[PDB]
């Protein structure tokens, strides 16, 4: 009986961070309180000032990481603010019944709605809005992230060895469908209903307009790119809430991946690229050997470097010449 | 010898539904005998009254599924009646030589032929007509089905135990490239023949105009929705002979999955959405624990809710309220 | 330490042959010395006479397969001659560091430059060319193959019994991308840099004009189709560097497959279709039962059979009626 177990609050934090949590846990099921707030906003998507009419979970895409262990319960409040135009609820694929839970979670603009559910399969798992006659609206405009559902031991290997990790990142991977006007530049709504039919038509097409990692081309480039050391393990979860991607880390690999996101199945090792099936997060572990910029992209080039489908990884520490060394640099072909 | 085998005939039913089968048995293996006619016909498609001018094994699309267990030989007798415009044969996957049997099913409208090969691979398998020179168009335009092989004792899991079912389902998804005329409406034709050039035409485009489960948008809902009860098991066949699809159940998952088929190989647990390759069948187990109507769909949310790729499970039974619950219905934000 | 290591030179072979190799060896780490040369050209790669501006390694699509096993250290020299237009680089997916050693390696036309990296992670892996702010270009233009690290005592089915192969062949999938003018026929340049603007505009749209096997629509047919005989093993390692690809043998199976390429990882058996991600190389092991012609492609059949990634395998031998047998030929329907 869920109502009498413990019940706590989590804090959550924005992408590409992930809120604390232990990985292996000594503590029995709790449930687990979390609240979220949709926010419909105009968003700059990239270096040209083209702009989708967005809704989010919390301002951002995608929305926070929910991390909670094998056996507890989740337990959400969804907030949609008077100053919102549509109404929204949530799927969690992690969840059982009632469509994930959208059919009990509908609210329009100037209600909330709380949700509990036992999250008992361990897992990276999707969780979007899903209003009936408009899912796939609501899911390409940014309404998407992901649950992590630990085990209560933590990550194994085949062998049931333990994994650790020092940092999780998350990355929502968005196909996005910008409409254009006769003279081929993109639109700029004045307000999100007067996007819907346009977009719907694009969307029609199949064919994104951008793809973008975390809401913008470049948003984890820069400053704003992900960082690690040499010697440092790095969880990178993936989630596609439409659309199949292909990630792979340049100049490292995944050292084990779930690419189909949950954990009871044995990781796949020494990956170069991975699959994150549209619908779906996955997650992959790597531990940094080399210094240097990593790219971490979806392996349709096109997607990356065209689309926007690309971010990188800041890596401190000591170059190896073991495993890789510069024999002879650049310099006339000998006669 | 398998001349000297017992022989069985077996009738085969329409999808959604699969002819009766044991699934472990104390058999040996026998020749199982099968018939298909082959139909062509114009069939609406969509709610608009859009109509494909289609070809089919035995009226239906997907064609039906065959059931044998691993070690015996299907015998197939194709007919192609007298009253279709084209040539015709079966390429099985579950076969081994003469491009799956097509090399030796090769029949006019008006003729019909035997074929026998040995079932020594269990999983599900694609079949579909491959005349040369012209397999996109006829495969495209319906002529595709599954072959189940099961092990003689049985689904198993990763440890070896035994898994039951208690009702197989067969879902066959159709990418479909109806031509539009110069008003940018669906083309209606009079004959197979007339639709060919522009059927290829939208084919190379690599976009489809729809695509749907067995036959129709809609056809697996209202009246024609799957149904279950809670404790159920369903083994879900899902096949797509030319385009990727990745199905995912909403309030639902894939307890054991075998996304490429293939039964020999241990399942995955626990999936969200899976994964089906273009050229392949794959088949998922659930055990239903909450009622209501679930979708069941390809998760490109795009081509599941604007080009028709979704169905309905209708479930029967008792709400568990510890799996998931209702705290605080839709209200007004607190002031 | 690597060098004072024996060093050996390897002489690559075009594909769609693989250079000699063992498979299990008795040999210790060797540094494994190889040179490729970029060559810029134009190429048929239809029957209509369409050309690409192609830029390829050692002249062919797709660069030599390179062989080592797993703690070989690779040393490559990479040549770009004086009468090349664009600077080049290589990234190993197979290299740890420095974008799989394109930070390492970039060549102007007339320079080269000697690059190493531990082969500590067995299995198949792309290797591309990847300049700054050219990185798709170049990759759909015919810069890509594959690197092959055999583990040190070859192939292990998942129960560690020995697989072994009698041939090994490699096909790269190119998909590609030429303009049209507006008369709609395709576009014929008269050098590199004019095809540049152009192709990146059909790139953006996401769909290939054509995906072709090794080159060119044919190119593993007629006289240069593969060969093979009954009871023989062959090993089918399949690359594609940006997009996804189903490989599929008509009338035959993959026996046992490592889709995502990784030897260390057990393999999946009976496989009729499986997936090789964009990004990535995979292999196959295959033992001929039934002479014929197979058709080995990618199971899009619109992108096998209309826009080229098909080939052959001529087999000969002795027909297994126990597999396959034709009970009754083609025939008039009893009346
Ligand atoms: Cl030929
Ligand atoms: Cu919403
Ligand atoms: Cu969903
Ligand atoms: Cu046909
Ligand atoms: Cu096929
Ligand atoms: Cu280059
Ligand atoms: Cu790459």
């Amino acid at each position: 009986d869920a109502d009498k177990l413990p019940h706590t609050k989590v804090t959550l934090v924005a992408p590409p961070q992930v809120h604390p949590h232990e990985q292996a846990t000594k503590s029995g099921p709790k449930v687990v309180e979390f609240t979220m707030t949709i926010e419909e906003k105009k968003m700059v998507i990239d270096d040209k000032g083209t702009t989708l009419q967005a809704m989010t979970f919390n301002g951002s895409m995608p929305g926070p990481t929910l991390v909670v262990h094998e056996g507890d319960y989740v337990q959400l409040t969804l907030v949609n603010p008077a100053t919102n135009a549509m109404p929204h609820n949530v799927d969690f694929h992690g969840a059982t019944g009632a469509l994930g839970g959208a059919k009990l979670t509908n609210v329009n603009p100037g209600e909330q709605a709380t949700l509990r559910f036992k999250a008992d399969r361990s897992g990276t798992f999707v969780y979007h809005c899903a209003p009936e006659g408009m899912v796939p609206w609501h899911v390409v405009s940014g309404l998407s992230g992901t649950l992590m559902v630990l085990p209560r031991d933590g990550l194994k290997d085949p062998q049931g060895k333990p994994l650790h990790y020092d940092r999780a990142y998350t990355i929502g991977e968005f196909d996005l469908y910008i409409p254009k006007g006769p003279d081929g530049k993109y639109k700029d709504y004045a307000t999100l209903a007067e996007s819907y039919g346009d977009t719907v038509q694009v969307m029609r097409t199949l064919t994104p307009s951008h793809i973008v990692f975390n809401g913008k081309v470049g948003a984890l480039t820069g400053a704003n790119a992900l960082t690690a050391k040499v010697g440092e393990t790095v969880l990178l979860i993936h989630s596609q809430a439409n659309r199949d991607t292909r990630p792979h880390l340049i100049g490292g690999h995944g050292d084990w991946v779930w690419e189909t996101g949950k954990f009871a199945n044995p990781p796949q090792r020494d990956l170069e690229t991975w699959f994150i099936r549209g619908g779906s997060a996955g997650a992959a572990l790597y531990t940094f050997k080399q210094p240097g910029v990593y790219a971490y992209l979806n392996h349709n080039l096109i997607e990356a470097f065209e689309l926007g489908a690309a971010g990188h990884i800041k890596v401190e520490g000591k170059w190896n010449d073991d495993l890789m060394k510069q024999i002879k640099a650049p310099a006339p072909i000998p006669r």
